[PDB]
């Protein structure tokens, strides 16, 4: 199992630990204008088209990780 943060709903500054189900192999942290998401997330799905489609989220970047609690905002806040 992989630790990622996951909030259910976009959010700033999101802190909300999860040990993801076991099919769940990566950790999403996606930008997409004012909304930022933090899930449990699928390498399978870690491309703009996957990303876009299941935020529903007309444009963003998006990076995925595979470290325990690795999608923090650190790329964001550091810039």
């Amino acid at each position: 199992m992989l630790q990622c943060y996951n909030c259910p709903n976009p959010t700033a500054d999101c802190k909300t630990a999860v040990n993801c189900s076991s099919d769940f192999d990566a950790c999403l942290i996606t930008k997409a204008g004012l909304q930022v998401y933090n899930k449990c997330w699928k390498f399978e799905h870690c491309n703009f088209n996957d990303v876009t489609t299941r935020l529903r989220e007309n444009e963003l970047t998006y990076y995925c990780c595979k470290k325990d609690l690795c999608n923090f905002n650190e790329q964001l806040e550091n810039c």
